């Protein structure tokens, strides 16, 4: 409806590649969980949303910020929404206002844990 449940596993994979946000939604929520066995310092996953153009810079800034900031730069204006960084058996939800999205743009979601973004990314589109 106006939410999606996403799992990030021990093989650096999200279980979706593409999220659609319905125009009727005023908020949208992502419920993130982490099946598998590995703790967050070795296989952490977050779900972070930006424009496609901003993805790399978000990722690089996160790398500079490190594990103790959950691999995101504090106050990064390019981050539309984000969960916290989670490890196995943990969960986190993020809810954001759909007014923050422009219609028909293919934003990207991804994990900013070192090395996860090229495998752990997808599109989000407001339709
Ligand atoms: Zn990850």
């Amino acid at each position: 409806e106006c939410s999606v449940d996403i799992q990030g596993n021990d093989q650096m994979q999200f279980n979706t590649n593409a999220i659609t946000v319905d125009k009727s939604c005023k908020q949208f929520t992502v419920n993130l969980s982490h099946p598998g066995n590995l703790p967050k310092n070795v296989m952490g996953h977050n779900w972070v949303l930006s424009t496609a153009a901003d993805m790399q810079g978000v990722v690089t800034c996160g790398m500079a910020s490190g594990l103790d900031k959950d691999y995101l730069c504090p106050d990064d204006s390019r981050v539309i929404a984000h969960t916290k960084l989670i490890g196995s058996g943990e969960k986190d939800s993020v809810t954001f206002d759909v007014s923050k999205l422009k219609e028909g743009e293919q934003y990207m979601f991804f994990c900013t844990f070192p090395g996860h973004s090229a495998l752990m990314k997808g599109t989000l589109t407001l339709k």
